[PDB]
């Protein structure tokens, strides 16, 4: 995570 992990990436869009 986060945008490794596909959920904690699109919960914050902008930080993936």
């Amino acid at each position: 995570g986060c945008c490794s992990n596909p959920v904690c990436h699109l919960e914050h869009s902008n930080l993936c």
